[PDB]
């Protein structure tokens, strides 16, 4: 069985130093990177992958002033980029969603999680437990009373929607392998590779455990050899130019 439609939905942007996309680069040039969420229309109902940035980021590029990442990360988020507003424009309210899938709990991927207080939020155990104590996690991304559906390892959410455990960039990062009616096999690496060169050329990039990130890239490459999917990376300015985005779908 296949997903009916896979939508790429812009959810604001984020400035990062270029050394975060290629660890060999000299710090000092910021890159204005895309932030994405994905909407899957399935037989069982709509599924949202990631939830954008927290409300604290709205019109607040200096959000991380005074923290260990001051000047390194600057969110570019307007009121329109709040996930609830994105969803309402698309045609949904939070309680309409079948599942939320959190690729991981970094601030640009889980900042909107608090909006979903009934929908099960599928997240890896190792990610959830990291978010409880590691300093790179915002409180907005680990709210205590949401309906978490904690999983361990690879997982089938519904037919056509597979989660691949790809730790390294974060302790419980997961990627998506989706089968769509229009396109067949699609791999969303999410932050298992920010850019094409992180994936193809194994160019190192920001992560909790680069050695583990590399092993997850090698694992994805084995999947790619078998399945020959179309592949989309987490924060790739070049690829963004050619991506079909909402209202188009793949
Ligand atoms: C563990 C190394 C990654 C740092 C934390 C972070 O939130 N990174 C953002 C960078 C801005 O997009 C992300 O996940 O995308
Ligand atoms: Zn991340
Ligand atoms: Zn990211």
């Amino acid at each position: 069985m296949t997903v009916k439609k896979l939508y790429f939905i812009p959810a604001g942007r984020c400035m990062l130093d270029h050394s975060s996309v290629n660890s060999a680069l000299t710090p000092g040039k910021l890159l204005n990177l895309p932030v994405w969420c994905y909407l899957l229309e399935t037989e069982e109902g709509p599924i949202l992958v990631d939830t954008g940035m927290p409300e604290s980021a709205v019109n607040n590029e200096g959000l991380f002033n005074g923290t260990f990442v001051e000047g390194q990360i600057l969110p570019k988020m307007t009121e329109e980029d709040r996930i609830v507003n994105i969803l309402k424009r698309v045609g949904y309210e939070p309680d309409d969603l079948l599942y939320i899938i959190s690729s991981h709990l970094h601030f640009d991927h889980a900042g909107g999680n608090g909006a979903f207080t009934n929908t099960p939020i599928i997240v890896q155990r190792t990610e959830y437990e990291a978010a409880l104590h590691r300093e790179e996690y915002m409180k907005e991304c680990i709210l205590p009373h949401l309906n978490y559906k904690i999983i361990e390892g690879d997982y089938e959410v519904v037919p056509g929607v597979q989660l691949l455990y790809t730790p390294g960039h974060s302790p419980g990062h997961q990627s998506l392998f989706i089968e769509t009616e229009q396109s067949g096999s699609v791999l969303l690496t999410i932050d298992a590779s920010y850019t094409k060169e992180n994936f193809e050329d194994e160019v190192p990039f920001a992560g909790f455990d680069p050695e583990l990130a590399l092993s997850s890239i090698k694992r994805l490459k084995e999947v790619v050899k078998k399945e020959k999917p179309i592949i989309f990376f987490g924060h790739d300015i070049e690829q963004e130019k050619s991506c079909r985005v909402f209202p188009e779908y793949i």
